[PDB]
């Protein structure tokens, strides 16, 4: 089916947080733990400011465990992109951190790139796109008829 | 122009842990307080463990020195606010970390951070602040 612990980078947390995808959300808050990095956070509120960003923030406090950058994610974001700067593979600082703080967490990456995040993988990272979070998602909303 | 609270983006904090510069950070760290970004850590434990370093201990060195703060959720508010008016992530979250702490940002490159002064930043390439420092020297 889908493993029970699973998060989002900015880009598809944008898509699934808005008014549109509201029924999708819904049963995805439902149904599965999100463990969304501060980072993604952050990004997301860039997004929703372009505000009452204070107050939007406390609505996801409430609904996402929000994961700081913690000494352990630093520590081995710092080995993964030192493996990556090896390999001349350049993702930002947000895409490692995401990426490292799914693997801390153990939660699935759901995000409609997952190609770049591919080279992270190899450090424990797993991956899903999110044009097949939302078909699941939206075969369990027809289920509940 | 020195005030009590400093920080260091990471190219500067990575000069500053240089051996010459030993003397330049030993004043430093006896006569302010240096508020460090967790993402300036970060980036500075990367320089560590591309030449494999011991990054748990460099980080632990780290902490015993520097008050490390965190992406705080009123850093990620303002940040957000900064980010969407107007640079990367990294420059973003120092930035606004620097105006949260109220410390003067040093960097090599003061110009990249130009456009976030309109929010209250202050900043100080890392050339004339090794001056002011050199002069604390003499004592
Ligand atoms: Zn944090």
């Amino acid at each position: 089916p889908l493993p029970p612990d699973i998060t989002f980078d900015s880009l598809a947390l944008i898509k699934m947080h808005s008014q549109n995808m509201k029924r999708i959300l819904e049963v995805t808050l439902a149904k599965f733990t999100v463990n969304l990095s501060i980072v993604t956070v952050y990004r997301y509120l860039t997004a929703r400011a372009y505000k009452n960003i204070e107050a939007e923030f406390e609505i996801l406090k409430d609904i996402y465990n929000i994961v700081p950058l913690l000494d352990d994610i630093a520590i081995k974001a710092a080995q993964i992109e030192a493996n990556l700067i090896k390999k001349e593979i350049t993702l930002d600082m947000e895409d490692i951190i995401t990426a490292t703080t799914a693997i801390y967490t153990n939660s699935l990456l759901v995000t409609d790139d997952p190609k770049r995040y591919e080279p992270i993988r190899r450090f424990g990272l797993d991956t899903m796109p999110l044009d097949k979070f939302i078909k699941e998602v939206e075969l369990m909303v027809e289920k509940e008829l």
